This record gives structure tokens, sequence and C-alpha cells, in this order.
């Protein structure tokens, strides 16, 4: 029985196993996906033991993304840019391959929502690892990005890092250009001028509040904004992409998302 897992701390809350099981079912892939608690200190040793004992691959969530990336033998451009990895596959030759499907998951979910038209003007709030993990595929999807963060230096580093891949402007949080943004993405854990939010056409939170509105969506809703989404689809889509890397079959993202949402509600 092929073994996969999600590694994190905490991990008790993870939906990854539920999602991956449905993804396996849908594609009739024979495999099992479990949740693994990564020790804050021993994670590296535990992970390697996990692969030495024969696991085929795994997802990585907080706080080990960076750390997992450093462990890999080979990695994708996506992982390289993110300098972090949410997916590992132990290749047949023994190599540990890192990828980061967070960005393509985000792209895939926005496409489901029809919120990813080429040359959209997109505001992204936050410049932590989450943003860092999605910028490359967003830029590759011809999103013109205005990036703003509480801490300006990090905004500038990211704009500098991704400048070669498309249009991204770093701005101070207190000088976000007042314009209509086709899409605003919250990638904070976390203070945007409400006047900016009010002009926005669509609002996406990478955060997913199991069974409720995230702070960001609640905020948007309090300003009378209605075209909103949390990031549950992003969670399902990144999983589907990880699955595709492992299995060589692309699960039907929309179906599983729908079932999970049905499961969900
Ligand atoms: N109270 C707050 N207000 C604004 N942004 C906040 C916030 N708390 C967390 N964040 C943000 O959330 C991002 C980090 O979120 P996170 O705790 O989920 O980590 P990561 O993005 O690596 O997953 C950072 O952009 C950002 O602030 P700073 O770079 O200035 O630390």
């Amino acid at each position: 029985m092929d073994l996969y897992a999600v590694w994190g701390n905490p991990i008790a809350q993870s939906k990854s196993p539920l999602i991956q099981n449905k993804l396996a079912a849908q594609t009739h892939q024979t495999m099992e996906y479990i949740a693994k608690l990564g020790d804050l200190d021993a994670f590296e040793q535990q992970l390697l033991a996990f692969f030495e004992e024969g696991a085929k691959g795994c997802n990585i969530t907080s706080p080990f993304k960076e750390r997992a990336y450093q462990l890999a033998d080979e990695y994708s451009q996506r992982a390289k840019l993110a300098e972090a990895c949410n997916t590992l596959k132990k290749l047949d030759d023994g190599k540990l391959y890192a990828d980061n499907t967070d960005g393509i998951g985000l792209v895939t979910d926005l496409q489901r929502l029809n919120w990813l038209r080429p040359n959209q003007h997109v505001l992204i709030l936050g410049a932590g690892g989450a943003t860092k993990g999605v910028l490359l595929p967003l830029l590759q999807a011809q999103q013109n990005i205005v990036l703003a963060n509480r801490t300006f230096s990090k905004t500038k580093e990211l704009a500098e890092r991704f400048q070669p891949y498309g249009n991204i402007q770093a701005v101070s949080m207190d000088s976000i250009p007042l314009q209509t943004y086709d899409l605003v993405i919250n990638a904070t854990s976390a203070s945007v001028d409400a006047e900016i939010l009010k002009l926005g056409s669509a609002f996406y939170d990478m955060q997913y509040a199991k069974g409720t509105d995230t702070p960001f969506i609640a905020l948007c809703k309090s300003l009378g904004l209605t075209n909103v989404s949390d990031g549950f689809g992003m969670l399902v889509a990144q999983a589907a992409h990880s699955f595709h890397l492992w299995r060589g079959v692309m699960p039907d993202f929309v179906s599983v998302y729908e079932q999970l949402k049905k499961a969900m509600l």
C-alpha cells in the first residue's frame, strides 16, 4: 500500500488526508495518505526516516516548508522561487524532489472562479511565505501585481525577486495606489485602507476558516463587498497538483472540490 502524508505542527486540523483520499478514489489510485506531526526540532530526521521506510511522497505545511525545501535533492523552479516546498516526491532513483503547488493551486482555483483574466490588476496583501509561494504562477498567468505588506522591506525583496517573471510593484501599505483592483488577495495571517477595498471587484482570502468567514472576508462583507471567496479551493487545488506530481494523473479538481464543499456543508 503506497504511503503519503502531510507533515506539520500542528497537524491535527489538517484536511489534507480527507482531500487526498477523495482524490485517490476519483482516480482509482490505490494509496493511503495520513497525517504526521513533525517535531519542531526533529522534523528533518523524522522526514528522512519516513522516506527511508518507503513513503512515496508527502505534503508539508507549517512550519516546515522552508526546511523541507532545504532537504530536497532536486526541485522545481516553483520551489526554487518560493525557497519553500509543500510537496515532496521520492523519485524512483531515490532522489527527494521538491515542488511547491501552492501557486498553481491558487491559479487553478481563481480559474474555477473566472477570476484570473490575463492582465488583471491584482492587489496582494502580505509578503510572507504564503505570497512568496504563489507569485511565480500568478505572474506567469499575466497578473499585474501591486504588492503591499505591513513591513515594507519584505515587499521590496519579493518584488525584486520576482521582477524577472512579470509585473509586480512593491508599495508601502499606507500608499497603496487608489485604483480599482480587479482582484484583491489576502495572504496575511494578520492594515489596508478600506477606501481601497471598496473599489475592488473580487476578494480572495488564501485563509480558510473551517466553518466561518475569515477576518478578511468578514471585513470585506462589512463594507458591502459581496464578490468574495476564502481559500478552500486553493487548498483542494494544490492537493490535486501534488497528486498529479505523485501519480501522473490529474484529478478532476472541480468535482472533488464540489464533493468536499458538499462534505463540508
Ligand atoms: N496584524 C497583522 N497585520 C498585518 N499583517 C500581518 C499581521 N500579522 C501577520 N501579518 C502578515 O502576514 C504575513 C505572514 O503571514 P503568516 O503568519 O501566515 O506567515 P506566512 O505568509 O509565511 O504563511 C506577512 O505578510 C505579514 O506581516 P509582516 O511581514 O509585517 O510580519
